[PDB]
């Protein structure tokens, strides 16, 4: 198990232009294109973000070329983040992967908004930082992956996604 692996038992594989779970067109591995609710808005966003004209569909090999870039970016950002780079450095690189997953999810502003949480992991307090992550609308809107991600926080293991 890897973030990669991670992600995509969370976000699913798909090669049409789909809903996620907020309404918000997307495609890949989690690879939001926009909120806005026109489908000519985000096919627009799927052509310049491929680089070709798409009307909608991509290839596998696209859709993992999207998810590799998203998951650098996610990286890089968190890094370049004055709230969650402390955090990352501080957490071992399991516990990492449930800090990148929740910013692939939410977005960095999101997640560097957790503010109690993130204290809560930078002191190394697994088991409050766990319950407190779970006071969210995340969580409220997607339990089972954030009690996979919370598992991953609280336990630095990958218990939760060991057979998915
Ligand atoms: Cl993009
Ligand atoms: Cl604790
Ligand atoms: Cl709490
Ligand atoms: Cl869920
Ligand atoms: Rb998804
Ligand atoms: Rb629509
Ligand atoms: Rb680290
Ligand atoms: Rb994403
Ligand atoms: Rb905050």
């Amino acid at each position: 198990m890897n973030i990669f692996e991670m992600l995509r038992i969370d976000e699913g594989l798909r090669l049409k232009i789909y809903k996620d779970t907020e309404g918000y067109y997307t495609i890949g591995i989690g690879h939001l294109l926009t909120k806005s609710p026109s489908l000519n808005a985000a096919k627009s966003e799927l052509d310049k973000a491929i680089g070709r004209n798409c009307n909608g569909v991509i290839t596998k090999d696209e859709a993992e070329k999207l998810f590799n870039q998203d998951v650098a970016a996610a990286v890089r950002g968190i890094l370049r983040n004055a709230k969650l780079k402390p955090v990352y450095d501080s957490l071992d690189a399991v516990r990492e992967c449930a800090l990148i997953n929740m910013v692939f999810q939410m977005g960095e502003t999101g997640v560097a908004g957790f503010t109690n949480s993130l204290r809560m992991l930078q002191q190394k307090r697994w088991d409050e930082a766990a319950v407190n992550l779970a006071k969210s609308r995340w969580y409220n809107q997607t339990p089972n992956r954030a009690k996979r991600v919370i598992t991953t926080f609280r336990t630095g293991t990958w218990d939760a996604y060991k057979n998915l």
